[PDB]
C-alpha cells in the first residue's frame, strides 16, 4: 500500500499508545 510516509491510520494508534 505505502511506505514512504506510511500510513496514518495507525498514527492515530501512535498517539494514545504514547499519550497513554
Amino acid at each position: 500500500s505505502d511506505k514512504e510516509v506510511d500510513e496514518v491510520d495507525a498514527a492515530l494508534s501512535d498517539l494514545e499508545i504514547t499519550l497513554e
